[PDB]
């Protein structure tokens, strides 16, 4: 796709802090700053994983489908390509 913003980790790591808090998941960014008082989760789960990859720590609780689309509303960009080959995969790999 073409428009959207492609974010690296390396840039992430610095919004890692309640201020800005970031996380990766499904080789997908997302923004969480907005979303620290909106998680039913709680602030601490989200920034117990900060500015990292959180694939197991948001499998874990095995997030809603209806999730997978709500992020869509709170939508930042996407994670590089050359990141997300970084780490293997964030959730899934195919
Ligand atoms: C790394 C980040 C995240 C972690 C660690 C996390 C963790 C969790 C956990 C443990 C639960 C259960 C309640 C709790 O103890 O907190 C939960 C529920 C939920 N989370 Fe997250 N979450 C994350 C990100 C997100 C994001 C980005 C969304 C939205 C886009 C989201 C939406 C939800 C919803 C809707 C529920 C209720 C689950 C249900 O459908 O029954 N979470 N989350």
């Amino acid at each position: 796709d073409k428009d959207v913003k492609y974010y690296t980790l390396e840039e992430i790591q610095k919004h890692k802090d309640s201020k800005s808090t970031w996380v990766i998941l499904h080789h997908k960014v997302y923004d969480l700053t907005k979303f620290l008082e909106e998680h039913p989760g709680g602030e601490e789960v989200l920034r117990e994983q900060a500015g990292g990859d959180a694939t197991e720590n948001f499998e874990d609780v095995g997030h809603s489908t209806d999730a997978r689309e709500l992020s869509k509303t709170y939508i930042i960009g996407e994670l590089h390509p050359d990141d997300r080959s970084k780490i293997a995969k964030p959730s899934e790999t195919l």
